[PDB]
């Protein structure tokens, strides 16, 4: 009995075996931050509204996920207090534009892990029985647990949220498609620094009949989502 | 004693420690299947003169590189004979593209292990010392002994070249780049299925004061590239 | 619909989920580089007879795995012929003993990929569609696509052979098992360079109610496997 | 040259001698309440608790020393996130049926789990800031954590291993640090095992092959031989 969401471009998930059980909803990097004011980004001089933006939509997707008994990850970049795993040259990248990994700011050390800014967002914040990931790296996968936790949750699907689209999202998804994870990346749940990076990243997706997966967006997949019991 | 290359955001490597010993030339799966007529990119209909474009620029960086006495590394996309590290979805979505991993073509099985379509071009050919990784996704990293590689020859820079700029390219610089990797893109070494993708892939390096490292191109490389000796 | 190997300290495997599409047979490194006159393993002196004793047990095992449709894999310890893959430690403390990784020797270069000693011996010579993993390491998952493979098949269930017991056999069951692999060790279809040290590597496994999974025997095992239903 | 060398079976260590604090780390592997005290996993199990604490002292001689000369130092613990995610199915049957469940609770709290009491490193080896804890959720400290990831950003070469048990979570850890190309040296008095055969097996396992997975030493012939930094 399978199940399709319409989307970008094919039908997803390929094989239509869509269920609670194989199923995550994976919210990435929905920190201050990323899109607060007084964080990383806001450091940086991005525009905040581009990685508001996705907020509502995530919440959404992620109240319907939810509810209909799918498994739920949540992803924070950071480092741990002593920034024993932050590479050299990634602190040193952001020391140069004003936003070090460490230094002090509004929202306390810039992306350490335990600090204010570090923390996700409280509109998307996890309940109990969610798995959070907490990773050095852009990609969720490297130096974590996350491909561990999937395997014995037997975690087949995967639709990703978050920010930012071409650098946490990307890199998250092409790790997870590597791997022979199916995923879906819900465009509207998503905003990057750039908006022309933001588009691109999700264009990237489709290309060779969908070489990372495929898109759609949170109406679609609400919509179409099925429960436990057909 | 330190050595810096002309690039976009910064000068690169970042902290100038740049000698053959410590960096590689990494050329991504410049193979018949992502740039010759008869293979799997040009199945798709895809413009074969956007991944031939970097051949030449590709031809003269490594031979300033071979002569300096840098590492050299070579990537090809690829699956075994039977097919056995091929992912599902893989598959699936290459077949319904009609360019089925492991279905005959004019250059063979598409993207099989020992198939005319799959070894890398003549003009970028491997010399004896050169090491190739054969991968079964799109980041050189992934089921693959290349960063075990990578941690016996001592390499900490790495200057990414070949194909597809938003893909294979893409996939790995983020991958060496979270693992610690001082990764320059050079811009005219490498090519995608579209052109825009292949800009944005480019500029999606830049942001955030480098988030992947750094951007340059094949003549500012080779001008500016050391020896061992000073 | 559940069945069990008489196994030590239980019944194996722990679920009973016992069936060919997700039970795999590794056979670990018979080469003859580790059992054969004039590899590795002879040029350090050790005695060839405790590790061709389980050559007929695996053969037995082997041969019934095959018959029920069981997925089948084989390991080879080895590398690439320029050395790239071989750790400076390991490379000299073989060259200290007198067995040189890369050195040639009267089956050619030890260890080293497409030399007669470092291919898998006659009697236990892989057929068409079983997976062989060509590993840098003593643990068969470092720096290969073995558990890319494994995921691939939906492997959940792994029954090791091989040799050497304590090293080769023994890294890769936990490896495995860390993993969340269910695995059985087979104590006739293995052996080492010291027989208390092959009988220890048998007792850890057993510790802390099944530490690294359970054990059983050549014969237990063959008149106790599940075939397929015609 | 330059290079240092500490007496090991079966070569002198570490084997090229580039032996210095700033590419060295010592790692003290599981030294927990649930391993080796009172009312954890190992003692519900049964086993004896004093094979487990017999390395306390000589790990605080080697911790005292590589702390003052200014050495690496990585502490591990094994656990599991308090909702079981990274916690196999095999993995917590096995410790369910001989009574020792994890995430089951005890006398220190849920088996295994992190945040518990029985979870966390004994005081006599607790860790202070600056050196990285690893919390794995198995045996090997490599699997699923970022211990190989800090490993690389410290440019460490060189690692002694400690702690507890042998045969399980040391020679685990070892065989991963080995094949990755790390060069590696047991301490035989600062680990203890669930059976002391197993103990003194997985030592003997590492001398095989002129030095398989690096070679063994002790506590003294460590303290008396370590290099310092030059003041
Ligand atoms: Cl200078
Ligand atoms: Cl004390």
């Amino acid at each position: 009995n399978r199940h399709f969401i319409d989307a970008d471009p094919y039908p997803w998930p390929y094989n239509g075996a869509l269920r609670p059980d194989n199923t995550a909803l994976i919210i990435i990097d929905m920190q201050t931050d990323f899109c607060g004011k007084g964080g990383y980004v806001d450091h940086m001089g991005y525009d905040l509204s581009l990685v508001q933006a996705p907020i509502e939509p995530i919440k959404r997707v992620l109240a319907a996920m939810r509810a209909k008994g799918y498994h739920i990850i949540h992803t924070r970049e950071g480092h741990r207090p002593d920034l024993a795993d932050l590479p050299a040259n990634k602190r040193w990248r952001s020391q140069r534009i004003g936003a070090g990994i460490g230094d002090p700011g509004p929202c306390g050390r810039i992306l350490t892990r335990g600090e204010p800014g570090w923390d996700i967002i409280p509109e998307l914040y996890p309940i109990e029985g969610e798995t959070i990931i907490d990773k050095p790296g852009k990609g969720s996968f490297c130096a974590t647990d996350l491909e561990l936790v999937l395997n014995q949750k037997r975690i087949e699907n995967i639709i990703l949220t978050g920010i930012t689209t071409d650098v946490c999202v990307s890199t998250t998804m092409r790790e997870a498609n590597d791997r022979g994870y199916e995923c879906l990346l819900l465009e509207d749940c998503c905003g990057a620094t750039d908006y022309g990076n933001h588009l691109a990243a999700i264009k990237m997706v489709k290309m060779q009949g969908g070489v990372f997966g495929s898109v759609s967006n949170s109406a679609a997949l609400v919509e179409a989502l099925p429960g436990l019991v057909p």
